[PDB]
This record gives C-alpha cells, structure tokens and sequence, in this order.
C-alpha cells in the first residue's frame, strides 16, 4: 500500500524554516518585515475559510498579513484602485486576489490579475509570470503556489522526476497549466487531460506522476492508476465530509506514493504562498 | 499513401487574401500602409536567408518592411536602444527580432525580447503573449508564426482537433512550446517531449496528431508513427530534410507536410498575417 505524503507535516517544516529567516531578517534590517496582502471581492465561504488558513499561517510566521474584503457590489473601477495602491505602497511586498471574484457586476478577472505588478505578484497569476514559466524562465518569475506545492510533495518521495511521465488531469489558471509547465521544466514527459480528453481512464494510467486538479469528487478511480504511480490530489470538495478528486481508498492499493485529502496539497499551497512572500521581502531589500 | 499538405500552395492562398485586404484597407484609407521592421544581431547565413524570404512576401503583399542588421560586435545598449526606436515609431506596426542573436558580447536574449511592446509582438515572443497563449487567453496576443501555420495546416485537414490526442515533439521558445498551447486550447490532449523524454519511440506512437520541431534530422522514424496520424515537420535541416523520415511516415500517416514546401512556408505567411492584424489594430 502506499505511503502518504503528509502535506501537513512537511508544510510545519517549512513554515517553521520560514520563521527563523523571518526573525533573522529583522536582526538584519530592524523594524522590517515581510508584507503581504489579500483583495477579496464578495463574500464566498470557501474563500473565507481560504482566506483565513492563509492569515493564521502568516501570522505564525511573522508576515503582516492584511485581507482587504470588498463588497459584492463592487466594480471593476473600485477594484482597480486597491490593486494600483497595493503597487505604489512599497511597504507591501506582495498581494494578491482571491480568486474567484464573487461580484454581481461583470469584472474582467484577466484585466484585474494583470495590473499586479509583477514583482508582487506573489501568486504567479500575471501573465508576464506565467509566460516565464511557460516558456522555461525559472529564474525570475513567481511560480503559482499549489503547483510549486505539488513539486516539493514530488520531490519528498524521493524519486527523481527527469525522465518519468506524468500526467496532468485539468488546465485551470491557477493550477493544471502551470503544474504541467513546472513538470516539464523538471523534464519529465507531461501529458495534460481535460473536460474534452477522450478515453480518460486509459490516458491517467500511463502517469508514472499523476496531478488531479478536477474539482470533481472522487472521480479518478484506483483502477485507472498506473501500478506505482506518485498521485498528487488537489480537490477539495464537500460530499455527503472532505474528499479529493480521486477516489482513495482504491488508489492507496495501486500508488507508491499519496496525498491524502485534507492534510495533503492544501497546507502546502499555504506554505509556498508565505515562502513566495518571504522571498519578494528578501528581493526588495536587494 | 498520405495526402500531402502543400505548404507552397496554402500560404500562396494566404498571401494573396491578405494583399488583397491591405489593398482595400489603402482604398478605405488613403496613404496607410501596413509597416513591418525586422531587427538581426549578427551576419548568419540561415537568418539572412530566412530574412530574406520574409522581406519578399512582404513586398507580395503590399506591406513595407525594413531590415535593421547589426554587426555581431553590438552591445545589449545598443540593441536596447533600437527596440525603444521601434516601439516609439508609431508608423511602425509590428517588428521582430531574428533568433538566435549572433553576437560576440554576451547578450541577454530574454532581456531583449521583453522589451518588445506587445501590441507591436508578431513574433509572440514576448513573455505576455506567450503567457496570454499559455493560459488560454488566446484573442488578445500573438500566437507564434510556426504554430500559427502548424494550426493552420492541420485544419486543412478538415478533422477536428478536438478529443485527438497530439504529441509535440519539442519544447522550444518559438515552436514546440507554444505548439503545445496551441494544440491544448484546440481541446487536444496534448503530450510534450523533449531530450529527457525516454521511449520517445512510444510516445509519438500516442499522436493522432504529431508536431515534430527537434531540429535533428529524420530522427523520428516513419514506423513510430501511429496509422492515419497528421504528421507536421517543422524541421530545416541540412539536400534539406525535415526532422521525420518521410518516406517511411508517409506509407503510415492519413496527412503529412513534406519538406521543404511544408511548414516553412506558412510560418512566413502568418508572419504577414500577424502584421496585417496589427495594422489593423492600429487604425482602430
Ligand atoms: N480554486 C480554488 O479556490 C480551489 C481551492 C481548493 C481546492 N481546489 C482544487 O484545485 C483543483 C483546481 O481547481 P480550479 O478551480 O483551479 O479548477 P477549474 O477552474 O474548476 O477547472 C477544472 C479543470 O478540470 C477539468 N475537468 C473537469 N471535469 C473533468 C473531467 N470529467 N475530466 C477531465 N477533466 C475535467 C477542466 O477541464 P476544462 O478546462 O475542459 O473545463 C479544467 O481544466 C481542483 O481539484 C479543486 O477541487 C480549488
Ligand atoms: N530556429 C530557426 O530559425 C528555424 C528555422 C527553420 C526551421 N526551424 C525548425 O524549427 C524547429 C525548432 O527549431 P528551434 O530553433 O526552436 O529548436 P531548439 O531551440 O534547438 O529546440 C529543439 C527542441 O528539440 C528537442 N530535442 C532535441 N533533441 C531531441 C531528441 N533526441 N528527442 C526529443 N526531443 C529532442 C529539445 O529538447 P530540450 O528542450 O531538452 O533541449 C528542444 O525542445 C525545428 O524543427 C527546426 O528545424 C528552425
Ligand atoms: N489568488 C488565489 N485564488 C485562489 N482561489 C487560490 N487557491 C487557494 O487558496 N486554495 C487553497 C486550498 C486549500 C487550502 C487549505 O489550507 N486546505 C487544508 C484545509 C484548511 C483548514 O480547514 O484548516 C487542507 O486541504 O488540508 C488553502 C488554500 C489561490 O492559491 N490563489
Ligand atoms: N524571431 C524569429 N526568429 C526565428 N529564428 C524565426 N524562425 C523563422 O524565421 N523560421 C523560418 C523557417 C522557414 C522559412 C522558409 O521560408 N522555408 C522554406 C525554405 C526556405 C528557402 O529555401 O528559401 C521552406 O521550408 O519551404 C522561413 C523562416 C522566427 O519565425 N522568428
């Protein structure tokens, strides 16, 4: 059976390591801290609970975290102004919006992510970010932070990554396509599924590394596994309790290595997210 | 056998819809003109042909293009300096950079490229088109010229991508990359290969569609190719042959470019295609 990734193990390690540097930049330039911030627009209740995960963790740490929360009336214009303050204010090292907005008014989301600067734009959604990471620009760019989760849970098995194939089920924004384009940076094969992907049984079972970012419960079977298989779950969906959209007790049987839901990629999306912070601090001072 | 998807007389069609277009666009607007510049860093046999090619189907169809050369001895400066030019001549609607840059300093090719304005991008070589293309905010970018006419040679087929599964081999800036992006926001299933890939033999056998930008020459093999598949070989190598092995590929495959008269062609056709959409834009 398969050993368990235990996102939330490896993430205290990490926020841990994130503190101590976070107290030894303070006894480096005093008075200073990390800065983030967090726009939300609307009232939605996951990204409340999202929202407020991502506050204590920064808290623990020592990021000053502000969450900015915007009424569900709110314009494209209104919105605009606090992202264009957040940019002037060189006291705030990184921000970024919740997504999605939760307004009754019709914003454009591309236009909004994309007047971040990209320099605090801590969770890679600009498409300056993204076309870095599309293209192989590591370097210099922010990489979306449940990607750049899944990549350190791939690495704690211990399995090098050049080489293997994986498989990639969804192509969303903030997660599926740039989980592909950080799997192929690290040369694996990368094949990436969709809504549209036919015979999708038969295309998961050829991943060696296998990243579900559905927002469907349950819905990869442990028969489509490949025997071995690294399985990296990303949903979180609320059934009649917290299921991830693979179904686990099957998939246990067939993996070598799982992300169990909750306490998988979650606390690791958190963590690399106050690592990203940490790290636009880090390059300001420079 | 294959059917042949003849590149030659594709783009010819291409061309000739767009001088016509930028004949009534001068009829509407009296004194416009569709401007093109290209700048080069260094003094490379293959860039000044390939140049050369894009400067004559400019001249086709009506659309007034300068060449800028540059010795391989300049400094990042200085070629800093004459993307600023471009980006501020407000007669100029689109320009490129010749890749790779032959220079004697080193010169940091990113660095250049992203001072492009993306609005005069043609190439799509800036990282905001190709995050914009990579994300699937396809209407408000430039998509690369060889997957554009990659695109568009596959459509000639008149099978939907859509369900297919496709095999980039590639990973590249310019071609495999965006290829990828292309063919993914098609709705293909969409698998990438590269120098690490192992069993690539395995993996092109996977392709309803097969995408081959190595730049190795007939390194893909005709009997990996899976029965009825849409063969696209981006490859110029040096006789010239492509990066598959035709004649094996074409017993096998349902559509297959050859080469030359493939894909190079309708990358020069898109590239006018892109110039005139600028054009276009910038009147409005
Ligand atoms: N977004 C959040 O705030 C959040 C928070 C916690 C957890 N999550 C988890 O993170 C993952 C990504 O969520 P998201 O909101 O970014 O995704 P999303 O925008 O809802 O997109 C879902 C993706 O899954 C694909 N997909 C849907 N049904 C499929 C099916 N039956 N077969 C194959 N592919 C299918 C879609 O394909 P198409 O592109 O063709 O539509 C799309 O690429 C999910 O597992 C979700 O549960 C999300
Ligand atoms: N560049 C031009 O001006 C130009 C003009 C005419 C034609 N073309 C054609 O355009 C295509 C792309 O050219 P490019 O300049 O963009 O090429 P490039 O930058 O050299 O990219 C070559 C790509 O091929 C991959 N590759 C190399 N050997 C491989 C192998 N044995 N198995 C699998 N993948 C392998 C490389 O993988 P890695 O990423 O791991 O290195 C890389 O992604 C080629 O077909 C070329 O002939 C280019
Ligand atoms: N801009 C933006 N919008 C977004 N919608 C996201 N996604 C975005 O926040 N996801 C997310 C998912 C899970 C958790 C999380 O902490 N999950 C824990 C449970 C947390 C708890 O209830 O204590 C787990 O799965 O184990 C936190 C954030 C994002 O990262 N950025
Ligand atoms: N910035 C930038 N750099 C680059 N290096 C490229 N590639 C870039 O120009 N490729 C290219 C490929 C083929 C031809 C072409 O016309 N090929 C003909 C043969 C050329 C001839 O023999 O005259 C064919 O295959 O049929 C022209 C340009 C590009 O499109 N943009």
């Amino acid at each position: 059976p398969a050993e368990i990734l235990n996102g939330k193990e490896i993430s205290a390690q990490i926020r841990a390591r994130l503190k101590n540097q976070v107290t030894q930049l303070k006894e480096q330039v005093p008075g200073f801290t990390p800065r983030l911030a967090i726009l939300q627009v609307g009232n939605r209740d996951d990204s409340n609970l999202y929202i407020n995960v991502k506050l204590k963790a920064a808290e623990e740490i020592g990021i000053k975290a502000t969450h900015i929360k915007l009424p569900r009336t709110t314009t494209e214009s209104e919105v605009m102004k606090y992202i264009t303050s957040l940019n002037e204010d060189s006291t705030v090292h990184g921000f970024l919006v919740q997504l999605p907005l939760d307004s009754e008014n019709s914003i454009n989301t591309e236009e909004v992510i994309n007047a971040i600067a990209p320099e605090k734009d801590v969770d890679g959604l600009t498409s300056i970010n993204a076309g870095r990471l599309a293209r192989g620009d590591l370097n210099d760019c922010f990489i979306p932070c449940t990607p750049k989760g899944c990549l350190e849970l791939i690495k704690e098995t211990g399995v090098p990554i050049a080489g293997r194939h994986a498989v990639v089920v969804g192509r969303s924004k903030i997660v599926g396509a740039p989980m592909h384009d950080l799997l192929l940076w690290n040369n694996a094969t990368v094949t990436t599924c969709h809504s549209k992907t036919a015979h999708l049984d038969e295309e998961v079972n050829k991943g060696d590394i296998l990243v579900v970012a559905t927002g469907q419960p349950e819905m990869v079977k442990g028969e489509w596994i490949k025997p071995g298989a690294i399985v990296i779950d990303c949903g979180i969906n609320y059934v009649p309790k917290v299921v991830g959209d693979v179904a686990y007790d099957e998939a246990k049987e067939r993996a070598s290595f799982i992300t169990p839901v909750p306490g998988g990629v979650g606390p690791m999306t958190v963590a690399m997210l106050m690592q990203s912070t940490v790290e636009s601090a880090k390059r300001f001072l420079e």
